[PDB]
């Protein structure tokens, strides 16, 4: 309408005031992110190959995601995949509020079984900090999941070198901050997860309940 | 790696060197894309909430996209979603190709359809220029999609403002190209499909079979 | 209430009265008769998905991975796919009904019948539900020998075939459909044939 | 070969010397012994889903469209959840074998496992697939109720019953697992007592 007007004549402008690249990482990202992993990781064009679905996920049997990692790994030989979570994400909190909002719930019941797998810790937590600590287990969770798909073990049985990466972007900083989920292999992944998940389990003093 | 380091400093420089909005849009883009539509349609970050994956598409039982759809019509009210494809698509030509690329062969298999589909316009044209049809053509085919999903449906059923838009980034040039499937109800998106295919099929006499 | 009470009464009635799988069955949820008993077939024989309207798409994680599975790992040889005549999903991917969420699932129905609009328009209306559950049953036939996990096991040289019948309850005959593949070119070669023979209708049967 | 060629021969032998649904039934894809022999039904009375361990994976399209069709549209006021012993895919989700694709599909079983992984590890090594396979059951009623669709209609009014039993082989009854649901108060408080009452183990199960 009135905006999608705008929206032709701002692509026309930027296009006229502007006058082959290998993949080398997959991105995994919210669709509510707000500001882009190019921005962001100030890279340049066709260096990211880019999946976004709601709170970032990596579903053991999403078909779309799945496909994405295997096309990555086994086809584009990507070496670096990276789980972006950020903060104020809409996806996660509208995974902890108590709303049926329909089909989506389904598609955050995954987040909400990540919440009770962890529900001691954040029940030890003051209930308006939860949602911040959420997403941060959540990207753990989720390169926790990426490498035990079938596509990642194989690549790494067969000696394909490939890292997994979770992250936190910060609006409040533009600051992207390692969640400590790090894996090369199986067993650093195993390490790697429980340490993760063992160092954000120590809540600060002043908001334990 | 080196890569990973060095996106790390990236985002730091970025960071040092820069120093709540309502969605509009939804967007359905490609994970091959260069680059990112908040850069191309210059908006303020946040305008768009970003849906991505190999050779932008909305596959009929696809929960990822469809979710992402629900999500953003019946609960942040957005009134407008974009299909956009664009040229020299990796996922487009992974489909075209003979080579069985494994299990994103199976996602690829759709547009493998619409191949078929098309398959007498497709055939009377040169080999050559074939994929570049065929991008078009699948904007066109994931615009019908989305406008006979349930979820879309039923928005326009209830009287929701909803319209769906299909278009095609040309690097080339930096401008999007409307392919002319343009839905504000089940009728219009009829017609409007309809109307566009039959424009598709008119082909520049140097490239007939 | 009665109803499930009364199913473990016949249950604990029919256990006091009273194996390696070696084909994979794709059939559907509004079967009424089980393939067990329709084939006569020692128990376990049977490797069982039921969806509904028998159903192979692309990218099922669901059904593609029982394909896997049964392929790559039970070393199962023959895939069958059954469709059933008086097909509830068939009959409900025609009608013009939003049904809510079943009605995505129901799409993949209805873009087989516009592949085969022209046939199917040339039909009588009463007779267009058999033909479409006929014509569903060579596509999905098709589309399980398309997948990646097919494509692979033939490539290889594993010993596969692909089979696609329909189940009539009026006289209790499977009728094979013709779409019968042990490779990628004579999945092709009988799919084309299947489709070509379905298009020559009987008088009967032509508007 | 003759294996095929014999299906239509015990199938026509078959023939020749031979309905509202009111239940969705979602069984195992192993499962050896039909539903609707197995609770002795007159046919047409059950819809049936089969898949892999018996599964209801929050975002499976198959499964979820078979459920909202089922109770938005065929009214069936009853879903039964039936996992079985010797279940194949429960052992094959426990072994700790690459099978492929297929094991991205029960990594939802294991996720099952850890989550009881305390319960688990104090029983006997050769108890404990039957074990996972009746937690199994109790926690894909619990998806079960969870899902939008079922929420959707208890919150509207709509009669609707969820139930989770095992088939055992051994002696042909069905157990009850004890999670029913009529609501999702009644789902909440008997998926704790189910797993509760499972968590008191009889010194024959101890390791
Ligand atoms: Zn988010
Ligand atoms: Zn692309
Ligand atoms: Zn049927
Ligand atoms: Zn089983």
């Amino acid at each position: 309408m009135d905006k999608i007007k705008q929206l032709f004549a701002n692509n026309y402008s930027w296009a006229q005031r502007m006058k082959h690249q290998t993949p080398h990482y997959l991105w995994i990202g919210c669709s509510d992110s707000r500001v882009p992993a190019e921005k962001l990781t100030n890279l340049e064009p066709g260096e990211l190959f880019v999946h976004r679905n709601v709170a970032n996920q990596v579903i053991h049997t999403d078909f779309n995601c799945l496909s994405v990692v295997q096309y990555a790994v086994d086809v584009l030989k990507i070496e670096h995949i990276i789980i972006c979570g950020h903060t104020n994400c809409g996806g996660i909190h509208a995974a902890m509020a108590d709303k049926d909002l329909g089909l989506i719930n389904n598609w955050l019941l995954h987040i909400r079984d990540i919440w009770f797998k962890h529900g001691h810790l954040l029940g030890k937590l003051s209930p308006e900090k939860r949602a911040d600590m959420l997403t941060k287990i959540n990207v753990a969770e989720q390169v926790y999941n990426l490498g035990r798909t079938s596509i990642v073990k194989s690549a790494w049985e067969r000696g394909q070198k490939l890292s997994l990466h979770g992250w936190v972007f910060d609006v409040n900083d533009g600051f992207l901050v390692d969640q400590g989920v790090m894996a090369t292999s199986r067993e650093t992944l195993e390490i790697s997860y429980r340490n993760a998940i063992a160092r954000l389990s120590i809540l600060d003093e002043e908001n334990i309940l």
